[PDB]
DNA sequence: GAATTGTGAGCGGATAACAATTT
DNA sequence: AAATTGTTATCCGCTCACAATTC
């Protein structure tokens, strides 16, 4: 109930939502600045992937 | 797990992947034919209807 | 025109690459 | 050149629309 997406983690760390799928995928090209802050942000909305987006995109991840 | 997709059904029944839709939904545009080749392709490679991509694809409702 | 069947695009989301800028 | 960040395009099982054919 109430889920929240790799694009609110990205609205609320400032950064555009690719940056998220950087630091969660290719942490190449990402800056531990921008890391800690997307890190940071999955706890602040606290993140919990898009069951149904995720799993159809290509992540389902467990 | 085998996530069979209505592509993989689509493919076995030699239809076409909104035929296998329209068979799962059971709505319209539907003939007795293909529900038929569809339900028995789909028991084959023991296929698994996704809601989660229904929810999406029908636009993400709360 | 509608149904049937197939193809294309979108839903909402994610992934990867490219261009520009900084170091 | 490499790293960093933002942007565009394509892909995902499913649904909708469009096109073609048949009724």
């Amino acid at each position: 109930m109430k889920p929240v997406t790799l694009y609110d983690v990205a609205e609320y760390a400032g950064v555009s939502y690719q940056t998220v799928s950087r630091v969660v995928n290719q942490a190449s090209h990402v800056s531990a600045k921008t890391r800690e802050k997307v890190e940071a942000a999955m706890a602040e909305l606290n993140y919990i992937p898009n069951r149904c987006a995720q799993q159809l995109a290509g992540k389902q991840s467990l």
